[PDB]
């Protein structure tokens, strides 16, 4: 029988807090946006906003908010914001009245907007109680938390667009009232199919959540409800960092003289549950986040669900460009689940808290390539564009290699998407190795895979080959085995063709 795990003991591997630099003090910079009073930065406390007062910016730099006195309705021209506070003030005891609540501030989405998920949750899905306690505590702390925007988040949010190398650091408390506006509809130029400023960044008002029959929807909601409730109950106290992160130039991958680092490969266990203080890959679309506030529920968006504070990015984080990634430290898991989606309980996060307060958990946004055609990814141009994208999520500009965690992740694009599984753990292992750290793979119950993954890497360390050297030979399997094939698949596999290549001389 086949053995669990191969490689490197996990335990062996480089964590956070233990392997994490020293952290200077936090302060703003004009690459780190920072929406909080550091010098009252207190663990345990909610941190305070700075500035104290609201300061609105309304232009193409920054989140368009909804309190901004430029936030202007229909009443002569009136204030939005005003008429977002008396439609919400006001009492829910059954789905149509948050419906109706939702639409006065979206006139114009009255009938494009259906509600058909959220009733048939409200009304067949929850209990009584349940529905009683939804509507008594949880949804008017909801709006009490969303209505205090102005007064949690004083600071104008920078976007982070394509090719902007920049951090935006705020607390946990922030993020929370930015979403409970998300789930009340509440950001302007958001939502107009025709959208010019915003059509290249992804939905974040939750409409989509409540339309339509799916299975799914009600299981959704459970989960964010879960979040609502347990931020609404006990104010969280720590900071998340969202960071953009564009890279120019990357290895010369064809001479690249840097060694294979360290795996431990494994068909059991999760990058989340198993992956702690690891850097944590999600599987992501280019629009970050995906489709998690809308239909579906696909490779990576589970994540989103269970660590909701990554739905903020969608607020600020324009759609990803090849050399692009989004790193987001200290995000907190609220909820466990099974399978087939269901949310099964909420989850107590227990992870410790870096000298910044925020979460030993780091997650990297690395969006990998559809291919409609099979053959297409082993083109060098392609296997170059997918071991870029990986070297970008991996890599930390400044920091020493010994201060990095290893990298948690697994079938990245694989699947439905296209991705082969054994070519793309090699890319993997590649991008790993010129980025200077080691490798946790998760297989997700293939233990055939595990194994050929664990003797590919054995046999290539044990020769020798350097990235540069396992380069040339995926150059040749393209060349020799792929760029005149007549069939959708070459007769010759990868990992075949390597062993053969390298044996041979």
């Amino acid at each position: 029988p086949e053995k669990k795990w191969l490689g490197t003991p996990i335990e062996e591997m480089r964590k956070m807090p233990r392997c994490g630099i020293h952290l200077p003090s936090l302060r703003p910079s004009a690459s780190h946006t920072v929406t909080v009073r550091v010098d009252l930065l207190r663990a345990g406390e909610v941190p305070k906003p700075f500035p104290t007062h609201y300061k609105d910016l309304w232009d193409n730099k920054h989140v368009k908010m909804p309190c901004s006195e430029q936030n202007l309705y229909p009443v002569t021209a009136g204030s939005r914001w005003e008429l977002i506070q008396t439609a919400l003030l006001n009492k829910f005891t059954r789905p149509q009245n948050l419906k109706d609540a939702i639409l006065k501030y979206n006139v114009a989405y009255s009938k494009k907007w259906d509600f058909t998920a959220l009733v048939d949750f409200w009304d067949k899905v929850l209990e009584e109680a349940e529905a009683q306690h939804l509507y008594q505590s949880i949804l008017p702390d909801m709006v009490k938390i969303a209505l205090c925007l102005p007064n949690i988040c004083t600071q104008p949010i920078p976007l982070l667009k394509q090719k902007m190398n920049h951090s935006v650091t705020m607390s946990q408390e922030q993020i929370a009232s930015l979403l409970a506006n998300a789930f009340f509809c509440t950001f302007p130029r958001r939502n107009a199919k025709m959208k010019s400023e915003y059509s290249s960044y992804p939905d974040i008002n939750f409409n989509r959540l409540f339309e339509g029959r799916s299975s799914r929807k009600p299981e959704k909601l459970k989960t964010l409800f879960c979040y609502f409730r347990r931020v609404t109950e006990k104010k969280p106290t720590g900071l998340v960092t969202f960071t953009r992160q564009s890279l120019e130039d990357f290895p010369e991958w064809e001479r690249c003289e840097k060694p294979l680092t360290r795996l431990h490969v494994t068909y059991e266990g999760t990058i989340e549950g198993n992956g702690r203080g690891m850097l944590q890959v999600d599987f992501a679309n280019r629009f970050v986040g995906g489709g998690v506030t809308g239909a579906g529920l696909v490779q990576n968006e589970i994540r989103f669900l269970i660590n909701p504070e990554l739905i903020v990015s969608r607020l600020f984080t324009e759609v990803l460009d090849h050399n692009e990634c989004l790193i987001i430290t200290g995000t907190e898991q609220y909820s466990e689940y099974t399978g087939t989606y269901r949310w099964a309980r909420s989850h107590e996060d227990g992870s410790e808290k870096d000298d910044w307060q925020r979460r030993c958990t780091e997650i990297v946004a690395i969006d990998a390539l559809h291919f409609r055609r099979y053959l297409d990814q082993f083109v060098p141009e392609k296997v170059r564009r997918e071991l870029n994208k990986a070297y970008c999520g991996f890599l930390r500009p400044g920091v020493p290699s010994e201060n990095l965690s290893a990298v948690a992740t697994g079938n990245w694009g694989c699947g439905a998407f296209g991705g082969d599984a054994r070519l793309k753990a090699l890319i993997q292992i590649l991008a790993a190795a010129a980025a200077e750290r080691d490798v946790v793979y998760f297989t997700f119950g293939d233990s055939e895979l595990m194994r050929d993954i664990y003797s590919m890497h054995t046999f290539l360390t044990e020769r020798k080959l350097d990235v540069g050297k396992v380069y040339k030979l995926l150059l040749r399997y393209y060349n020799e085995e792929c760029r005149n094939c007549s069939t959708p698949g070459p007769d010759i596999k990868l990992y075949p063709f390597i062993y053969h290549a390298v044996e041979s001389s």
